[PDB]
């Protein structure tokens, strides 16, 4: 449940190349596990929407034109090399627990998603978690706004309505 | 269907008066149950923050609301049965004895529809466990394109410096 800082991300991407790099970008964009991202086919990307299939239930996550352009243009990543990815990751983040390299980028997506004001519920869906309790590992990263009781109530913080 | 629409709210408030109206406004603002709102005292409102006592929890309100409800017990001329009658007239299909909670559900429901956090809602409602609050989860928009803009690459292909 560790994650990469902004600066760790920067180093990671600088140090990777080829399909590993593209996969990293995809995982950082979508919260994909390494495996499901690496096995991805052209047909799983329709109108800038990536579909990770049934194995864990299916789920779909949108990506920018730029990302879609870069990763697509059969299997998208035939020259993926997980061990080299792992090596490079461990070099940037030495304190990373064993075999957690498959999930580090997923946890980085999630973590920054919450830090940046994302909804825990939307995140649950994006990650394809069956239960919200799974997604609550990222909850403490969220800012909390009790004054939303005022502005989001159905009177909009007033006395009237509408 | 468990809660009041915007238009049902409008009718309800138009049709109530006196302390009932104020209580309704308070429940719609805070997710208060009828009872805990009706039994509220001046001392439970400090700096535009309402405290519902013994599990206790505190919920902020706008100046306007505080001004209106706090000029002892705030609502000595409350009349629940009249409230109930009026509610039933606006929303006939409302389940039995649910009139005490209809406004709490409407607060919660709109809070989520309007983009509120399920976690914050948990705290506001004073739910012990998030699972209790997940009854309102399906009302949340799921703005999947936030996967793009809230990315650690900000939807791009690369890092910043
Ligand atoms: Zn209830």
């Amino acid at each position: 449940t560790g994650y990469l800082t902004q600066e760790e991300i920067a180093l990671l991407l600088a140090a990777l190349d080829g399909d590993n790099k593209k996969i990293a970008i995809l995982c950082l964009s979508t919260g994909a596990r390494w495996g499901e991202a690496a096995r991805l086919k052209a047909e799983n990307i329709i109108h800038n929407r990536v579909t990770f299939v049934k194995t864990n239930k299916p789920r779909t996550v949108p990506i920018s034109e730029a990302v879609a352009k870069m990763i697509a243009d059969g299997f998208l990543f035939p020259d993926a090399d997980y061990p080299r990815f792992r090596r490079t990751m461990k070099a940037i983040k030495p304190d990373l627990p064993m075999g957690q390299a498959t999930h580090a980028l997923r946890h980085s997506f999630a973590t920054h998603f919450m830090i940046n004001g994302g909804s825990i519920i939307t995140l649950q869906r994006i990650l394809g978690h069956t239960r919200i309790e799974q997604t609550m590992v990222y909850a403490h990263f969220a800012p909390e706004y009790l004054q939303d009781a005022i502005s989001l109530n159905p009177l909009r913080g007033g006395t009237e309505a509408e």
